[PDB]
C-alpha cells in the first residue's frame, strides 16, 4: 500500500533480555521483565537483517531453554539439550537470532527471505522435545517483515495448544476488541497433541505469507477456515468489520467437540460509540 | 479461456426460499422446495457483486438455523444463538449474504474479493455450534465466481462428514458418471470430528483458489491428494478422463482405516458408447 | 537459475524393472533388482514427457500391485483389485506411466503438467486398500521434473509411515549427511492412520511446488513446519547450512507425543573437515 504504514528496511543489531518462570498456578511463561512473564510470551517483531541477542535467563528450577522458527541461528542457539544449548536452573545464556532479505546466489538461484509468522518456545522442559514446557505455556510469537510490509494497528496472537485457547480455562476467551475498520493481525500458532481448524466468522484472509493479496494476479485461495497442526504459524490481516459492519463476530476451532469443550472466543468489533449490535 | 464459458459480471440482487426439515429417517436437511430437502443441501451459485436474500423458514421442532462461510453476512444473518439470528421452530427468518469483487482500498492496499468454494451449514441444533445438525446433514455448498471464471459442465459436492461420504451408508457411494472430455468440477467440503485426505484416481488439479493454474507462473502444487479438516472447504475442476482415457476411477478418504471401513467412490467415465473399460 | 544444474526436456521413453518381495523379518518392500528390495523403495526419477514401462514381478505369496500418484496412467495400470490390474502371486505385468508437459488447451484454458513430488505404493495387500502392503513397507517416492526445474545434489526421502520414519524402530533415524554449501532435495511422503508435522531445525523452504521460490514475486509462505496426512507428498530443496552453519540439525514430527516416542532424525551437516559443532 501507499497510505498504510509499511516497514522498513532492517539491519540493527537490537539486545534484549528474557525470562523463563515459574508461575503460581503451576504454568510456565516467558517474559521481557522479571515477574512479567505471559502465555503467550511477548510479541517479537524485526525486520528482514535484522539480528537480536536476547539475554536469556532461566529462573526457573529446572532446565529450560529457548528455540525458535524460521530464523537464522547457529547450532549455538539451537535451544536442545543433545546441542548443549539449553539452559541450568538460575542460568543465563545469550542466544542469537539473525534474518535476512531474500536474493539471487550465485549458482542464479532465489533465496527466500526470513519474513514471515513465526514462533519460540522450550525444548527441553519435561522431555527433549520440550513437551512439558510447551504445555505449561512456555511459547510465544515472532514476526519477520519484509521490507515494504503493510503494518497493523494492532496484533492478537491465537494459540491452540492442545486443548486450550492461549493455556485458558474452557469458554474464557480470549476475547479481542476493535473498532469497525481498523487492521487487525492475527498471529495464529498450534502446540501439543492436535490438529485443529482455526475460523473467524464475518472475515477471510488469503493462504500466502502475509495473509494479503498482492494484488490481481495472486491465485492463492482465499478463506476463513484453515487446519492446523503442532508447531504450525501464520499470520495475516483483516479490516475489522470490513463490508460487514460491528457485532460480536466469533472465532473457534471449528472441529466439532473442540468448539464445543471450549475452543470459542469472541472478535468484539465497535462502532465508534463503543456499542455492539445485540451484545 | 476463451471457448470455454466464463462467469460474467455481477451484481443482482437475488431472492430464494430455503427449508431445512427433518427427513423420515432422522436426518435433517435443506431444500429449496417444502419436501425436496437433501443432504448435502442444494447448491449456491452466485457471482461477485451478487446479493441474495434467503426466505428462511426452519419447518422443525426444534431450533435451527443459517451460517455461511466467506460470504459478507451482517451480524442479523449470523445464525447463532448469540447474536439471536437463529429460527424457532415454524418460523421464518431472512438471512442476507452480500459478495464483492475484488480492488483497491484507499490505503493502497488491496482488499481480496468474495470469490471461492464456500458452505453453509447450521449453526444451532444439538448445540450452540450446530453439532447435532451438521452430523443430522445440515450442510450444503455455495460457490461464489469471479467475472472470468471458468465454468464446468457439471458440479459434484463432496462431503467428508464424521466417518461418511454425504451422510451415506459405508461403501455406498456416491458414485458420479462423465464421458471422457467432460469439464467437472468437484467442490469437497469436511465436516465433524476428524481429519482426511481427499484422494482422486488418475486426475489431478492446483492447490489454488479454482484449482486451475492461470497460466505458466502459477507456482501452486499440483495434487491429486489433500488433507482437510472439520469447515475445511475448496473445489476445482478436471477435464474427465483426460490423458488417462475411460475407466471406474476411485475416489477416497486415503486415511487406510477410513477406505477401509467404507469412505470410498466411484467416478465413472464413460466413452461416449458409454462403455467403461473392464466394469 | 543458471550455474545450478537444471533437468533438461523429457520424452524419452523407458523400461525399467520391479519386483516387490517379502523380507526376512516380515516386512514388504520393492526393488529394481531382485534381492535388493528397500523400504522406502527405490526413487524412480523423470522428465515431463517421458514414458515409463514396469516390468512389475510380484515374486510375494500373495497377491499385490503398483499404484502411482500424479501420472498419467491408464485404467489398466490402475494397480487395484476392481480393475483387475493388480499381480497373482509369482506374477508379472507391465505397468505404464505417462507424463506430459504443460499447455494451452483448445478451449483456451491451460493444462497443468504432470511436474511435482508423487509417489507409488500397493493397493491390494492386506486389504483392497494396501493397507497392509503399506504399513509393511510397500511405498516409494517418484519425481516428475519440468524442463528448467533446479537439480539437487542429493536427494532424500522421508516417510512418516503410522507412527515410523522409513518403518524404522523407534529413535533409530535415518539420519542424512551433507557438506555446508550442498544443495539437498528432500521428498516428504505420509502414509497410514495418522496426521503429523514435519519440521528441520535451522532450514526452510517454500510452500509451492518445488519449494523453491521463483524470484521475488511468489507470494508462497516459507515455512519450516507442515501438516500432512496419509497419501500426501510434498518436496523442497535447501542449501545445508545456509546462513547457519555447521551442525547436528534435527529433523522430526512436531506432534508432541510422537516426537518424544521417537520420530526423530538428524540432518548432519558438516564443515569440508567432516566435523560437526559439538557432537
Ligand atoms: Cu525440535
Ligand atoms: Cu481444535
Ligand atoms: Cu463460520
Ligand atoms: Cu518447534
Ligand atoms: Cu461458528
Ligand atoms: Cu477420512
Ligand atoms: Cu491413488
Ligand atoms: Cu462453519
Ligand atoms: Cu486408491
Ligand atoms: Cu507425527
Ligand atoms: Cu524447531
Ligand atoms: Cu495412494
Amino acid at each position: 500500500g501507499i497510505t498504510a504504514r509499511t516497514a522498513p528496511a532492517g539491519g540493527e543489531v537490537r539486545h534484549l533480555k528474557m525470562y523463563a518462570e515459574k508461575l503460581a498456578d503451576g504454568q510456565m511463561g516467558y517474559g521481557f521483565e522479571k515477574g512479567k512473564a505471559s502465555v503467550p510470551g511477548p510479541l517479537i517483531e524485526v525486520n528482514e537483517g535484522d539480528t537480536l541477542h536476547i539475554e536469556f535467563t532461566n529462573t526457573m528450577d529446572v532446565r529450560a531453554s529457548l528455540h525458535v522458527h524460521g530464523l537464522d541461528y547457529e547450532i549455538s542457539s539451537d535451544g536442545t539439550a543433545m546441542n548443549k544449548s539449553d539452559v541450568e536452573p538460575g542460568g543465563t545464556r545469550t542466544y542469537t537470532w539473525r534474518t535476512h532479505k531474500p536474493g539471487r546466489r550465485d549458482d542464479g538461484t532465489w533465496r527466500p527471505g526470513s519474513a514471515g509468522y513465526w514462533h519460540y518456545h522450550d525444548h527441553v522442559v519435561g522431555t527433549e522435545h520440550g513437551t512439558g514446557g510447551i504445555r505449561n505455556g512456555l511459547y510465544g510469537p515472532v514476526i519477520v517483515r519484509r521490507k515494504g510490509d503493510v503494518l497493523p494497528d494492532a496484533t492478537h496472537t491465537i494459540v491452540f495448544n492442545d486443548m486450550t485457547i492461549n493455556n485458558r480455562k474452557p469458554h474464557t476467551g480470549p476475547d479481542f476488541e476493535a473498532t469497525v475498520g481498523d487492521r487487525v493481525e492475527i498471529v495464529m500458532i498450534t502446540h501439543g497433541e492436535y490438529y485443529h481448524t482455526f475460523h473467524m466468522h464475518g472475515h477471510r484472509w488469503a493462504d500466502n505469507r502475509t495473509g494479503i493479496l498482492t494484488g490481481p494476479d495472486d491465485p492463492s485461495r482465499v478463506i476463513d477456515n484453515k487446519i492446523t497442526g503442532p508447531a504450525d504459524s501464520f499470520g495475516f490481516q483483516i479490516i475489522a468489520g470490513e463490508g460487514v459492519g460491528a457485532g460480536a463476530w466469533m472465532y473457534h476451532c471449528h472441529v466439532q467437540s473442540h468448539s464445543d469443550m471450549g475452543m470459542v472466543g469472541l472478535f468484539l468489533v465497535k462502532k465508534p460509540d463503543g456499542t455492539i449490535p445485540g451484545y
